């Protein structure tokens, strides 16, 4: 996953999310 600005994505947070995100897959 990521972190950035209050948008982090946890590691293996694999979900969907709103457009243009989609589903988001971040294994990292």
């Amino acid at each position: 996953g990521f972190c950035w600005h209050h948008s982090c994505v946890p590691s293996g947070t694999c979900a969907d999310f709103p457009w243009p995100l989609g589903h988001q897959c971040f294994p990292d």
